[PDB]
């Protein structure tokens, strides 16, 4: 198991698109991705109750199965997360669904990631959602991960709002606004 | 979804190498497959009262993770079969695990395959339990398989005994005896 701790800023100023020409020069573009998730709950736990999450990602046609355990911070977003690559979605579905996992809300996005110096930078795009910015530390502390964010924002001139919500809990939100 | 239908024969006469003397002629080799098989329980479905299965397997090194469901046939081991190849192994295993899945029974096997017109016959000598033949279809009835067991016991003139339980079960029924 690995522990995921990343910054997720709703942004408010400027455009993605603005954003990626005023990082592109001193950030280096590793790809894009489209992504396709699935969440799953299952009737025993309630993953809403114990704050778990389990998903079948779809990105750029690779096919990942995801277990997040419970946030670990109030500052970041942190959390367990366990990962395996499987070699059909269809069927990978199929037997969540046979074991009693009930298919619960589908996520969708573009994400553009770029790389600066131990850190990611992901561009999403959010289906229904709109336009956000993931942060995440390669082997980093909270502490050293909050202040890169904060030079981040600052020297590419962000207005944003932090949140420590995952995208399936603001869609929800979203759907009964 | 796939049905999966074969026959698994305990061995009684001769020794699996005489077997594959006498068949090494006219059966084309396929490979040697060394399987060690974990199998899981849920607390709230006891897969031995549903007839239902969930195996991770190693497979010369490949990860496959398979449900199996009831059972649809008492002539042949006739079962619903998902499979899926995932990229690890130990993640695969802890991700059920933190969702609940209980390590139950682990079933480990040499298993030769060899090829006969649309039948693979494995060879499998089990870790504890002996020496059994399985006979699978590829695209087959179960009145066309249960005419081939019977033409391959007799041309081999081998001395066996039929059965459905599974190797999980029979393994179950040797530990406490
Ligand atoms: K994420
Ligand atoms: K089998």
């Amino acid at each position: 198991s690995y522990i995921e701790r990343e910054i997720k800023l709703r942004v408010i100023s400027p455009s993605l698109e603005e954003i990626e020409e005023r990082i592109r020069n001193n950030y280096t573009f590793i790809n894009e991705e489209h992504q396709i998730d699935i969440y799953y709950n299952n009737p025993i736990r309630d993953f809403r109750k114990s704050d778990e999450a389990l998903r079948l990602r779809n990105t750029n046609g690779k096919v990942i199965l995801t277990y997040k355990g419970p946030k670990q911070s109030k500052e970041t977003k942190t959390r367990e997360e366990i990962e395996v690559e499987v070699s059909d979605l269809h069927k990978m579905d199929l037997i969540l669904r046979k074991l009693g996992f009930i298919r619960s809300f589908q996520v969708e996005k573009i994400r553009k990631n770029y790389k600066y110096a131990d850190f990611i930078i992901s561009l999403d795009s959010i289906k229904e959602l709109g336009e956000f910015i993931e942060i995440e530390g390669i082997n980093k502390t909270e502490k050293e991960l909050i202040s890169f964010v904060d030079e981040f924002v600052k020297k590419h001139q962000i207005q944003y709002e932090k949140t420590i919500k995952s995208y399936l809990e603001l869609l929800v939100e979203h759907a009964k606004k």
